[PDB]
């Protein structure tokens, strides 16, 4: 693919709850700490300020949409992610068509609802406002987390 694995992540993370009580579909946060511990890879704690801000610390970054859909396409968990003044946002980069050329597809949670919300179906220049989404930034982790194709 060879983001199965991630896809799949998504999908199981999706009505996990990784903060009790509180739907990962309804905290972009706890969707992404849900997406990464299924596949073991270690994260920041916290909100979606405090992760970007610890990616930011630790992770290498992108340049682009592009070669963030296409570094997910090799296997890699890639996050998207803007601090903001109140509250920030993080989202999953999944292979696939760019929106517009440009904005790569994802999966996210939010409590803003719908709007905020992507499993799969749209991309980040979608859920993002457009005042926001060329000011992104994407964390690639420092090895793949898909595994080679079933043998047999």
């Amino acid at each position: 693919s060879l983001d199965q694995c991630i896809v799949n992540a998504c999908k199981n993370s999706w009505d996990k709850s990784y903060l009790a009580g509180t739907p990962n579909k309804d905290n972009c946060s706890g969707f992404v700490q849900s997406v990464a511990a299924e596949l073991g890879v270690p994260m920041p704690r916290g909100n979606a300020n405090a992760m970007v801000d610890g990616l930011e610390q630790s992770w290498t970054k992108l340049a682009s949409g592009a070669e963030a859909a296409q570094k997910a396409a090799q296997g890699f968990l890639v996050i998207a992610g803007l601090k903001g003044r109140t509250y920030g946002h993080v989202a999953v980069v999944i292979s696939g068509p760019l929106y517009r050329q440009k904005y790569p597809m994802c999966w996210c949670g939010s409590i803003a609802g719908a709007v905020g919300q992507s499993q799969g179906l749209k991309s980040v220049g979608q859920v993002w406002n457009r005042t926001d989404r060329d000011r992104l930034n994407y964390y690639v982790y420092s090895l793949a987390s898909c595994s080679l194709p079933r043998a047999s």
